[PDB]
């Protein structure tokens, strides 16, 4: 009787509404990432391969997680980076390094086997058109057209000769001649593709730091903005955001201690309460920087993210890079 | 190397991050409904168990539902319920009507064999224990405190015969005796059983609402607010929103006439644009509560949901109820 679907948008939608929720006030959330137990696993904890077991989503996991905790940290919003699949052009490391297929979004220029401006960023691309000579998903398919048209997925026969270069057409078109074409989306800018985009993923600028600084992203040519209001991350079907946040332990000496044994848990809480005095004191919207799990109200706001791991040993002044990924 | 996971709180959290972002302002969201097709899918259409086809969510499925417009109606909160699948205990309409299973949220006090307190409204409760004799649904696992000391489902034997009354204790924890343990949740207002619940689906306050009103929803005498916070949603896993919109055909005497074939297609789109006329113009956010498909700048917005289905008669100013369901 009804046929209906959400499309890819709203993915980016949920994606969107999390980071920015992100603020203060009853509004808004804040999100903080806690660090916790020192005690082993098991004595082979240490050797290659191991795995620790998994987490459990029930009250006594979160119990646990808590029982355990040795410290928090504040998640701040530039912490946060939309990021979706990296796919280098011309990689000869990987497999289809000269192929690809409408809608992949493929970078240039970020590596001698892509290098086409001195001068200018990693440039990211997405395919728009693709060799009438090729096979389909569906294999007795051999006609590009009724591939597509039946929803079958083109790959191209006839290699991608040159990485596209520029910014195209006032569109953003670009034709190699190749018998390819591609559409110049945006300019990853060095202190981002250095630090924030890794082997596996690039990162793409949030709406509002785009429209503030557009020429950071090589974006200041572009003109779908007066319909799609800077949205480039609905453009690529970004729905995964990665944390880049810090462990200092500079602010949790007590746990650095010259042989303490490490941290092997690490979870994510959205609005957690302050201690209180008396129970039927007010709740108070945990909001400092940092917090000794005994400051803050046991059980207090919603854990929506566990994560067990081998363990890592906290020096008196080091810190610890915590990366998460969150598919929405 | 690494053992993580996305808690079901999560999915909580992103259904209210949806809620909670619909607003006014540019950090905030807009949201609009729509409709339309006269077109028919085909003669064998108007007859019965006729299966419409699936939409396309591609920028050539949004063209077909922009060009095959109608009507736009916007969304307020007021519009949106947060909601949990509706099992009243006892009901031998459905399937297992005296047996339950830890972590269902069961309804009471909504009839005959279900009343406890007259004067009420229905009384929500969550299974916390159920009876030792039972079939772990796992290979084997079986005993008292095993098929539990590893997560493993529970399906029980030995039937529930007595509805939980009142609020428990002073943590709502009720124990019948018939090997069954309960947790009393909240109370439904008569109002909002008639207009906004189900035989599907039953409503549950969002915090707001209900750290406004305790009262009204039976929830004075809770004490758990002291560490969830009114956040009652969590502790039901409720993650779907259902849509309550109407249609009203009095906003529109031009497609509502006799002839009328009727519409069949079904689209929300969030923070649209209002058509300009000079494309370099700064774009303008839609605020007002209707809109005509040509008063908006077309591919505006973005959009995320997308139906279809039989058709529908729209009469002179009559309203036609409109539903969606929405699941995080
Ligand atoms: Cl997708
Ligand atoms: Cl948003
Ligand atoms: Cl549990
Ligand atoms: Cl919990
Ligand atoms: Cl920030
Ligand atoms: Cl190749
Ligand atoms: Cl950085
Ligand atoms: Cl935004
Ligand atoms: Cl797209
Ligand atoms: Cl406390
Ligand atoms: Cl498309
Ligand atoms: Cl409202
Ligand atoms: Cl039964
Ligand atoms: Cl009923
Ligand atoms: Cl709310
Ligand atoms: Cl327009």
């Amino acid at each position: 009787i009804y046929r209906a679907i959400v499309t890819s948008k709203f993915r980016t939608e949920k994606m969107l509404n999390f980071y920015n929720s992100i603020g203060s006030g009853p509004d808004k959330n804040t999100i903080f990432i806690t660090f916790g137990r020192s005690e082993p696993w098991s004595s082979n904890e240490n050797e290659v391969g191991f795995a620790p077991p998994y987490p459990t989503d029930s009250v006594l996991g979160v119990t646990d997680m808590w029982t355990h905790m040795m410290g928090t940290v504040k998640v701040l919003p530039s912490m946060l980076d939309a990021v979706i699949p990296r796919r280098d052009w011309g990689d000869t490391r990987y497999p289809d390094p000269y192929t690809f297929r409408i809608n992949d979004i493929v970078v240039c220029n970020s590596a001698p086997y892509n290098a086409t401006e001195s001068g200018a960023g990693w440039l990211v691309y997405r395919c728009l058109d693709v060799p009438d000579t090729g096979m389909c998903s569906i294999a007795s398919l051999t006609d590009k057209d009724e591939c597509l048209k039946l929803g079958g997925k083109w790959t191209p026969s006839a290699r991608s000769m040159t990485p596209p270069e520029g910014r195209g057409d006032a569109e953003g078109t670009i034709e190699p001649g190749d018998g390819y074409v591609w559409e110049y989306l945006f300019e990853i800018p060095p202190d981002v593709s250095i630090n924030r985009c890794t082997n596996e993923y690039i990162v793409v600028p949030w709406p509002e730091e785009l429209k503030e600084d557009p020429t950071r992203w090589g974006y200041e040519d572009n003109l779908t903005w007066q319909q799609d209001d800077f949205g480039l991350i609905y453009r690529v079907k970004a729905n995964t955001i990665r944390f880049k946040a810090y462990l200092d332990s500079v602010y949790f000496p007590e746990a650095a201690l010259p042989g303490n044994k490490g941290f092997r848990q690490i979870s994510i809480i959205t609005n957690p309460l302050e201690a209180k005095a008396h129970p039927n004191d007010p709740n108070v919207k945990a909001e400092k920087d940092y917090y000794d799990p005994e400051d803050l109200m046991r059980h207090s706001g919603e854990m929506i993210y566990m994560e067990n791991r081998p363990p890592i040993i906290m020096a008196m002044d080091q810190t610890e890079e915590i990366n998460i990924l969150f598919t929405f």
